[PDB]
């Protein structure tokens, strides 16, 4: 896993994912309550009814993170135009993925026409606020005062989000896919294992998906009420792909005793993303481990005698490294407890360093 | 001391020395008790008394080991020939050392004439046997049935003692000078550093001298008192030079707790004779430091878990290192507590590997 041939240290990570599959989403819309009528967008026009009762019609959130069963869709309904949607009101989507990751990706399989206008935001700690990853729209500047297809400037913040029409055309009444890939524009992310900006950029604890506005035909221009119950937000599949966040100190996340999912911290670090080192490795500062070399937490010297130390910043500066010792036991002295304290001595078969 | 420079480890050892000064040495005989007459020998015969009550007129066994004052002596006496010594009765002078010493010569200035024949013995260990150093006679066949001037022959027993009249001839009346020194002699003395039987054949913990018979003029032929008053051993002073043993492991020795001579062993060996790794320091086997290496005692590894360890031989032979760590703390397991017991993980911020 973490180690090489000869059994060396070296960077790892768990496997790629889809940090989705299982996690029950959270949308503040889902049609159904109370029963209301929807009506597949063409003439003619098959109605239906989305209610929540039912098993056979509900369109609860959790369809949008179950198994993919391309003969046989799953998905998650809005309440129709009537119901009062469209725009200005919205409807959102929080994956709440309980533990950093490294997100690659979030795709949407649309069971409808994909929005109008859609943004997608992370947070990178479940503290931390609502950052803006993406933006979608056909009306991109006058909807998220944001231009049409900018781009990142080479030298610029590659952190910002961008927006495109690309993927807000209504064409496919449905299958309407959309990706949204992290690194994809960055002018760094060729370099993005040395890049801490992109190396946070990917970080997330939690996703969302903001449904701004209905991609329209334009007959809801009367009011007509089987034209209403005719638009709405219809989503097959949520999948967002990236990977447990660890540092490439760990290559496999596990819930533990309290059900919460974490990083199984090699290279000698701990924390929830082996982001520090363990007390005792405190022999240098902690890093991310890159391809390069697999930056790894070493072990303080205190020749046994101190099973605890701390990180001495000027000691690591004048030697080469730093751990520093901290109660030596059997009154022995030193920055590793290397020496019989002032006035003691080595004396055969004595463990200690007694007196005089 | 035992570092070079850049503080790198290397061979040491405390300075030369004559470990006898001071020691109190103790003598089977001694006149004074009762108050008897000795006769310096020569015609004329200026006799004076050896008495114990005196304070002008003593000479116990202490001015042996007393500081050598060349412009006036300090001595030990017999008694005369009239007490009845000569031979085959003998006189013992045993000095105590009380701690191993690496012993390079031993030597003695008599006061009247050497003896005709002594011997000189050492124990490598307070418990151990009287071994023979060396034997100085004028009939070495006849009196310890060993050759004239034997020498070692190559190949041969590099332990036994040897005999030599060399010193026994009366030829000055004082101021015999007599000095034994170990390596001479031995065929392998040059390759010393690498030769555990010359390396133990010089150590040794208490040495002993033996006066066996008293070299005469021939005038106690007829016991004519005047003539027996006039024959008698006198020591002026008993020198024995070496180093204190550490093994090259100390630069110094020095009394303890409870007044007893021992090593301040470095190198992270302890034992009297920093003969012995300190426990947790046993990655490999204990050594004598030479000057090409300075074998010193290497560190268990355990990540800090155990402050314990026992050297395993067969780890020792498989991997370089066969420190084995026991008891590893925050259930760790491992050689040298490098990972988690199985079915045990290494979960942020708690320090211990804990259950599923
Ligand atoms: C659906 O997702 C969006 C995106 O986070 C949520 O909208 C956000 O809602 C909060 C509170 O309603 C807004 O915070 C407020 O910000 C303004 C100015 O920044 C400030 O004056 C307020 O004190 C407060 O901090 C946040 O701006 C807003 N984000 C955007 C761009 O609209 C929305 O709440 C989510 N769905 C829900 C729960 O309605
Ligand atoms: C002065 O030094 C000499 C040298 O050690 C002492 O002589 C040794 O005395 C012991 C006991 O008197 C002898 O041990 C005996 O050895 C024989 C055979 O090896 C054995 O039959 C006995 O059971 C016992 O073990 C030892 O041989 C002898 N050494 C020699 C070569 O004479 C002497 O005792 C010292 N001065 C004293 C205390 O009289
Ligand atoms: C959701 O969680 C349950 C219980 O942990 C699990 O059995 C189920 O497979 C999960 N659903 C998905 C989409 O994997
Ligand atoms: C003998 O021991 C005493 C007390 O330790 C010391 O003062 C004295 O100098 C010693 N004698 C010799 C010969 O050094
Ligand atoms: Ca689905
Ligand atoms: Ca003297």
């Amino acid at each position: 896993e973490c180690a090489d041939e000869g059994g060396r240290p070296q960077r790892c990570m768990p496997e790629f994912v889809n940090a989705a599959f299982n996690v029950t989403v959270v949308a503040t819309n889902t049609c159904g309550t109370p029963p209301e009528e929807y009506c597949v967008q063409t003439v003619t026009k098959s109605c239906h009814l989305c209610d929540a009762g039912q098993q056979h019609l509900q369109h609860g959130a959790a369809f949008l993170t179950d198994y993919n069963n391309q003969a046989d869709t799953t998905w998650w309904q809005s309440q129709t135009m009537l119901a009062g949607v469209q725009y200005p009101n919205s409807i959102n989507l929080t994956l709440h993925l309980g533990k950093a990751f490294d997100i690659t990706y979030v795709r949407l399989k649309f069971h409808t026409s994909r929005p109008e206008s859609f943004a997608i935001y992370k947070r990178t700690r479940e503290d931390g606020p609502w950052i803006p990853y993406q933006y979608y729209s056909g009306s991109c500047e006058n909807t998220y005062s944001k231009a049409n297809r900018g781009f990142i400037r080479t030298g610029g913040d590659e952190q910002q989000a961008l927006c495109t029409d690309e993927f807000s055309d209504i064409s496919p009444l449905t299958g309407g896919n959309v990706a949204f890939s992290t690194l994809e524009g960055r002018p760094s992310a060729y370099n993005f294992d040395n890049s801490p900006v992109l190396q946070e950029w990917v970080t997330a604890t939690d996703i969302r998906v903001t449904l701004n506005r209905l991609n329209t035909f334009g007959d809801e221009v009367f009011n007509e009420p089987k034209v209403l119950k005719s638009y709405y937000y219809a989503i097959s599949d949520f999948a967002v792909g990236g990977r447990c966040k660890c540092n490439g100190h760990a290559s496999e996340c596990v819930k533990n005793e309290f059900d919460k999912l974490m990083c199984n911290c090699k290279h000698n670090t701990y924390g929830v993303d082996c982001e520090k080192c363990l007390p005792f490795f405190n022999d240098r500062p902690w890093r991310r481990a890159t391809a390069e070399s697999a930056s790894e937490c070493l072990p303080c010297d205190c020749n046994g005698r101190s099973q605890e130390c701390y990180f001495d910043p000027e000691l690591y500066r004048s030697t080469g490294h730093g751990g520093h010792c901290t109660n030596c036991r059997d009154n022995t002295d030193g920055a590793k407890c290397e020496r019989c304290r002032e006035n003691f001595f080595r004396l055969g078969n004595t463990e200690a360093c007694s007196p005089a």
